[PDB]
């Protein structure tokens, strides 16, 4: 079909679920097949972070040092000095998908282990997270580390963004975040027709692994929710954010 010819042309695995809150129609492809979730765990982490904090706790500022700083801090290298608040930490993974921010947040919440917890209570049972940025993003074949699903992912962030796990106000924060990323303009949001609205979180991985998992919001209609997973078998294989793009031009055209 039309998803195992984009595996075709990609020469990778595609890992897709998506559901139209409003009719319950989906749009399955290998939906429980493991795929290492690289950055789109920081979508969740901050979804937990507003379970824990109140908006007022946002406001505390974490300091930390240039040695904290990890591999990939866009943000947060830009304030060493000075600390950020979880505030400002939350908007910098998400729209930047900063490293270090999301480790920050990630402690702040208890480690990978307290999000592993938080994640089985709302009912997600598949999400492995194990270890801190960047290292999560090291799985290997067959390895289950830092691994979701299609399906689980795209639940646990409908559970955080449109269901009742968060207060709509906090709900609304998560939204707006996520509709402001800054770096997924080539993935979903590049396979949705004009005039959709996107919030997103991209992820990229060893093994060519590309992620991003959304709530679209059409012109006129209910919010879908969607996860577009991929990997490839050659360890450095490089990804090409295309298949993102098509597998959701394939989604939006079945639904």
């Amino acid at each position: 079909d039309d998803f195992a010819k984009l595996e075709e042309q990609f020469d990778a695995k595609l890992g897709i679920f998506a559901l139209d809150t409003g009719t319950n129609r989906t749009v399955t492809y290998r939906p429980d097949e493991r795929f290492a979730f690289a950055s789109t765990i920081k979508a969740l982490t901050v979804g937990v972070l507003l379970q824990q904090k109140s908006i007022e706790d946002l406001n505390q500022r974490i300091t930390y040092t240039r040695d904290d700083l990890v591999n990939y801090n866009p943000i947060t290298e830009k304030h060493v000095d000075t600390g950020m608040t979880l505030k400002e930490l939350a908007d910098a993974s998400l729209r930047y998908s900063d490293n270090t921010a999301q480790n920050l947040i990630l402690k702040q919440i208890g480690g990978p282990e307290s999000l592993k917890k938080e994640l089985r209570k709302i009912g997600d049972e598949v999400t492995n997270p194990e270890r801190f940025e960047p290292e999560l993003n090291e799985v290997n074949p067959g390895e289950t580390q830092d691994t979701s699903t299609a399906r689980a992912l795209a639940t646990s962030l409908q559970a955080f963004a449109l269901e009742d796990k968060l207060p709509s106000e906090k709900r609304e924060l998560l939204i707006d975040w996520m509709k402001r990323n800054t770096t997924g303009d080539a993935l979903i949001r590049a396979g949705v027709p004009e005039g959709w609205e996107v919030a997103d979180k991209t992820g990229a991985g060893s093994y060519g692994t590309r992620n991003d998992i959304a709530i679209i919001w059409p012109p006129k209609g209910d919010p879908v929710v969607l996860a577009v997973l991929s990997s490839r078998d050659k360890k450095d294989a490089k990804y090409d954010d295309k298949l993102i793009a098509e597998a959701t031009k394939v989604v939006v055209k079945a639904l």
